């Protein structure tokens, strides 16, 4: 159920399922350090990353390049794969976040599981909240609620505070790299129910080196 340091086996058992896993936002601050980890852990057959460029750098990594405005075009992109990292983040003005962190979000997740995604990750943030007077908050309590509507058979959401690159401290902050080692530990581990929360605290304990 709750296993202790016995997360290096529960790494080799994942990796024998031989699983394939796409991402979003990997030129992002989080995304990128996921991308790292995924790889040096070596933990899915294949990688795949979807994004609007095609990011230069690690070399056995597919990358769709895709239009978010016309992401239907682009389903094939989101066929095939068991799991689903998205680290979508945007600076960009008010109706700009929240084209990308509201729509381009949740037109990917509907598409992730129409193209049968088992397992999807989403990074959120503390305090969303879709009645929230905050902007940002209400967004991300908005997807959040969406995105438990589609039923993926497993769904993880993180909701960090303030990325570093009850107390107070226990929800304040967290290391983009305990971020990362938090979903991927997660990712490993037991499920605990269709919907999983993790808190800023939480994604601290699990993410512990």
């Amino acid at each position: 159920h709750h296993h202790h340091h016995h997360l290096p086996k529960l790494r080799e058992d994942f990796k024998m399922q031989n699983k394939s896993v796409f991402i979003l936002g990997a030129s992002g601050e989080t995304g990128k350090v996921l991308l790292k980890e995924i790889l040096g852990q070596n933990l899915f057959s294949k990688v795949t990353l979807i994004g609007r460029r095609k990011l230069t750098f690690y070399k056995n990594v597919n990358q769709e390049v895709v239009d978010f405005e016309k992401l239907d075009v682009y389903a094939s992109a989101f066929q095939g794969h068991d799991v689903g990292f998205c680290c979508l983040g945007t600076k960009a003005g008010a109706e700009g976040f929240v084209r990308v962190d509201r729509d381009y979000v949740l037109k990917s997740a509907e598409l992730a599981k129409a193209g049968g995604c088992k397992h999807f990750n989403l990074l959120s943030s503390r305090g969303a909240d879709k009645s929230s007077s905050f902007l940002y908050l209400q967004v991300k309590g908005e997807v959040e609620a969406k995105v438990e509507e589609l039923k993926f058979d497993r769904l993880s959401v993180f909701r960090p505070g303030v990325l570093l690159c009850d107390s107070w401290a226990s929800g304040y902050a967290v290391p983009v790299v305990t971020v990362v080692r938090a979903m991927l530990n997660n990712l490993v581990s037991p499920s605990s129910g269709q919907m999983e929360l993790l808190e800023n605290k939480a994604i601290l304990h699990l993410g512990k080196d």
